[PDB]
């Protein structure tokens, strides 16, 4: 539960869209570093709640975030303006740094179109090193949106969440 010693790393602002997203203010720099902490302890009007980030993206001025379990407008409005904390001894853990191909075999890659709708890009087929960076190879499947093979950079700003439980990888990557 709520850690005794904690640091405020941000604040959920206004509701964004109709799919439960929310604008969020970060106390970290670069701002998106707030997304490397898992989980989040937010103080809502109905007590404390622990929350996991599923995906996020910069939008014009600032940032908008998608929290696991918050999928509608009403779910976002009831969190609006709540503060975000982390334990004093909580180290950031970006999933890109914590996972390797062997752990990812057979996961579905979920991208995001311009209209913030989740698209089944396909399945992770390979994850190699080029020398300068790591690249994730995604191949189409019968479930997939199309038949293309996509090269997606294995960088924390693109591949944001690995969820072995759901067998999915959430990436801020579009169709075209
Ligand atoms: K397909």
């Amino acid at each position: 539960n709520v850690p005794e010693d904690r640091i405020q790393i941000g604040q959920l602002r206004s509701a964004y869209g109709l799919n439960g997203w929310l604008w969020v203010y970060s106390n970290t720099e670069p701002m998106s570093n707030m997304f490397d902490y898992l989980p989040w302890y937010i103080e809502t009007k109905a007590g404390w709640q622990t929350v996991d980030v599923k995906r996020w993206k910069p939008h014009g001025k600032g940032l908008v975030v998608s929290l696991k379990g918050v999928s509608d407008r009403t779910g976002a409005e009831s969190l609006v303006a709540s503060n975000i904390w982390i334990a004093k001894s909580q180290l950031p853990k970006a999933d890109v740094d914590e996972y390797y191909w062997s752990d990812l075999k057979g996961l579905t890659v979920l991208g995001l179109d311009d209209e913030e709708q989740e698209v089944n890009l396909g399945q992770i087929h390979e994850l190699f090193e080029t020398g300068a960076n790591d690249v994730m190879v995604v191949r189409a499947t019968p479930d997939s949106i199309d038949s293309e093979e996509r090269m997606i950079p294995w960088h924390k700003d693109v591949v944001q969440r690995v969820d072995l439980e759901a067998g999915r990888i959430y990436v801020n990557w579009g169709v075209d």
